[PDB]
């Protein structure tokens, strides 16, 4: 009960700025996390001997893939926690408690490939989970963990607040679905401008939660420059696999999975920044204005890889 989390000083200023990089020390992650949970939610959210078995049950089935992984969850975790602390009133106790947990639930036993490679590869999971198969086997993978002895964190909710949270969970996780984000936004656009955006209606709140998902899976576009470029490098890692795994089925890959075309990546960043990160970072600065330092820094990104096309670097 009066036991905290303390990181050190340089962690403990750093982690409350969106930019904020976790390091390369796997073991203090776990710490981390708790540390959110504690500032985000309080030191009673969670019994703490229930919360570490979770959190490495968790880990343990985060596979070994080179952006898809326990980082990658710890990572998303931040920045939804960034987004929280900066926006204290909005979000109710269960939202709090929610969402922390389906960031680091999201991309559960990720194998390194996305819904079309399971399709194509007629793997069992696209015949389980027509759409938003990862995502629909991501927050199975939470039902089971929470399911183990010991394991369940949520015990001290009642039955109803226990159903709330599990749905605010399904929904966030269903909406890192990159496929679901255009028509979300789109929504999210059209009743912000017309004005018929309001938080009190639950299919609203659910498309803005959906919209900080999104915010949050992508945030490597929104740190310093160096750990943006050396993320990119993890991510074409497993798209280039997926491509070489496309070609051994007998089917060209798209440009982005196909190693052969690393030359036009920058352009392949440019089209990603305008069509999906800016517009993201902009309506979620628009709904919530104190998320400005995610646009501002994905902007500065999107500059820096319209230096590396023009030679600069
Ligand atoms: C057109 C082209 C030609 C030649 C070479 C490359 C490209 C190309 C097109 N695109 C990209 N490269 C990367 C871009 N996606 C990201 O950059 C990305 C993700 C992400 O899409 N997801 C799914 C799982 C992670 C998460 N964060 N970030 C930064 C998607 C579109
Ligand atoms: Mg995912
Ligand atoms: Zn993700």
């Amino acid at each position: 009960g009066l036991m905290q989390f303390t990181l050190p000083v340089r962690l403990c200023k750093e982690i409350e700025l969106f930019h904020f990089d976790i390091g390369p020390f796997e073991n203090m992650w776990p710490g981390i996390f708790v540390y959110m949970v504690h500032r985000s939610c309080g030191t009673s959210c969670f019994e703490l001997e229930k919360l570490c078995r979770f959190i490495m049950s968790v880990k343990k089935n985060y596979r070994r893939v080179p952006y898809h992984n326990w980082k990658h969850a710890v990572t998303v975790a931040h920045c939804m926690y960034a987004i929280l602390q900066n926006n204290h009133t909005l979000f109710t106790d269960l939202e709090r408690k929610g969402l922390l947990i389906a960031c680091l639930c999201h991309d559960l036993d990720h194998r390194g490939f996305s819904n079309s490679y399971l399709q194509k590869f007629d793997h069992p999971l696209a015949a389980l989970y027509s759409t938003s198969t990862m995502e629909q086997h991501h927050f199975s993978q939470t039902v089971s963990i929470l399911q183990l002895e010991g394991h369940n964190i949520f015990s001290t909710l009642s039955s109803s607040e226990y159903e709330q949270v599990l749905e605010i969970i399904r929904k966030a996780i269903i909406a890192t679905d990159l496929a679901l984000y255009f028509g979300n936004r789109k929504q999210l656009e059209e009743m912000y401008q017309t004005g018929s955006l309001n938080l009190n209606n639950q299919s609203h709140r659910d498309r803005v939660i959906g919209l900080m998902m999104t915010a949050c899976d992508l945030c490597s576009v929104t740190k310093l420059w160096p750990v943006t470029k050396l993320t990119a490098n993890d991510i074409y890692a497993e798209f280039w696999a997926e491509g070489d795994e496309m070609k051994k089925l007998g089917i060209q890959p798209i440009p982005m999975m196909d190693r052969d075309k690393k030359d036009e990546v920058p352009q392949g960043q440019l089209g990603f920044y305008n069509a999906v990160a800016i517009p993201c970072y902009t309506t979620l600065t628009q709904i919530l204005p104190p998320t400005e330092p995610l646009l501002k820094a994905c902007r500065d990104n999107l500059s820096q890889w319209e230096k590396v096309i023009r030679g600069e670097e």
